[PDB]
């Protein structure tokens, strides 16, 4: 409120690192819900801050294009494609990440999860993001992709390089970003070559290499889609694992409700994904002049769907700034988007988060045993809404 409406830049990454962006999004929802920003680190853009207006953008891909770039920050892959090619590639890829096709690998993830939790320090403060969230998410991706186990830290590195702003401690330049992602393409090409001329067996690289429909992708599209699948489920799962522990500590009546009725994992996991909003936005580009929420959008304009604001919109969600683990309709949220691009991995991602909560409560069943003892450090990004560290002590 101490700055002019016309000067609000909700994309400033410092607002996300400082956890001060909430107040700026609240002012826009009240006073200018479809908002033009002339000056930012990302050039000019529109902010879409209400639940119903994000739904209008998601459901009109013939007006609001995904082709070529789906973030505010300026290989082919089907998230960054419009129909018809989007729809052909999604129909090939959807069965690869469906739980119905993954039961044996998911039982192996549960065994590996239990072993990892059995190795955590007890009655000693540690960094939850390092020892649990990054550790378990990397073990899950390495299991699904049968990735060489000694090289699994490369998955975390490639994830960081894909999304990082220049000068945050990950890359020094766009030249460095391109050199590292060349390395990623070279590594995945070797795995493709080692699995295509041998009988399949049970991992996602073997499944894609032997799927007849994926012969109609170019090698560039095949590699682009393979790398989308490794990166797409990494930071999102990681920051949902961290967020749930923080939400239960900030809301002790919900931690008591969970421990008294562990079946509430079913309604809690979707509420963790809403409360966290691990990807704060997705971007579109206007293909035609259009009207949205009373504003004139021009052909070629950058249009930002702020899920971080839509998930807190009281017009759509009752008491939206409260964490409530037994809501009547807990899947009413925008963290997986909506429409033709709605997260193809959503049911697999939630299954992983339920496996983790079942295995945590098996070992530590009482309220307050998983205790946040220090402030989180947050990520410097307008896209990844997440945590670099979280000090935790397990009281057992
Ligand atoms: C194993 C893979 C994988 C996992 C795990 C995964 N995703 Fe996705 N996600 C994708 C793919 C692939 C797409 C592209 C789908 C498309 O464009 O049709 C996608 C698309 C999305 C989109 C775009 C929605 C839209 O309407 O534009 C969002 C947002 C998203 N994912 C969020 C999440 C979140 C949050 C999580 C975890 C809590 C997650 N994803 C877990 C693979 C994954």
């Amino acid at each position: 409120y101490a700055i002019p409406l016309e000067d609000i830049d909700v994309s400033n990454p410092e607002l996300f690192r400082d956890n001060t962006m909430w107040g700026y999004f609240e002012r826009l929802r009240r006073e200018d819900p479809v908002h033009y920003c002339k000056d930012s680190l990302f050039g000019p853009y529109w902010s879409v801050t209400k639940f119903k207006d994000i739904m209008q953008v998601e459901t009109h891909p013939e007006i609001f294009s995904s082709e070529g770039n789906i973030t505010i920050m300026e290989l082919p892959m089907f998230i960054a494609m419009d129909p018809p090619k989007h729809d052909v590639q999604r129909m090939a890829v959807s069965p690869i990440v469906a739980p119905e096709n993954l039961a044996k690998l998911e039982g192996l993830i549960r065994e590996r999860t239990g072993r990892a939790l059995d190795g955590l320090p007890i009655n000693e403060t540690f960094d939850w993001v390092k020892l649990v969230s990054i550790n378990l998410t990397t073990q899950m991706l390495a299991t699904l992709f049968d990735f060489p186990w000694e090289d699994r830290a490369k998955l975390t590195r490639w994830s960081d390089v894909a999304t990082a702003l220049v000068g945050t401690g990950i890359i020094d330049s766009e030249e460095q970003r391109m050199e590292e992602l060349k390395g990623c393409v070279q590594y995945m090409t070797r795995l493709w070559n080692e699995r295509v001329n041998v009988p399949p067996g049970n991992d996602l690289i073997s499944m894609m290499a032997h799927t007849e429909s994926m012969r109609n992708m170019t090698p560039e599209e095949f590699l682009g889609n393979l790398i989308l699948l490794i990166v797409g489920g990494n930071d999102t799962t990681r920051n949902s694992m961290t967020g749930g522990v923080l939400a239960l500590n900030e809301n002790p009546d919900e931690y008591r409700k969970l421990c008294a009725n562990p079946a509430l994992i079913a309604s809690m996991v979707p509420e963790i994904v809403r409360w966290q909003t691990p990807l704060a936005h997705m971007r579109r580009t206007a293909l035609q002049d259009t009207e949205l929420g009373g504003k004139s959008i021009r052909k070629g304009d950058k249009v930002i769907m702020w899920y971080v604001s839509g998930n807190r919109d009281p017009e759509a969600i009752e008491n939206p700034d409260a964490f409530i683990i037994d809501r009547a309709k807990p899947r009413h949220h925008l963290s997986f988007g909506f429409g033709i691009h709605r997260c193809v991995g959503n049911r697999l991602a939630e299954l992983q988060l339920r496996i983790v909560w079942e295995e945590l409560l098996k070992r530590w069943p009482n309220p307050g045993q998983i205790e946040v003892v220090g402030a989180p450090e947050r990520v410097l990004s307008p896209f990844v809404k997440g945590y670099e560290s979280l000090p935790v002590r397990i009281n057992a």
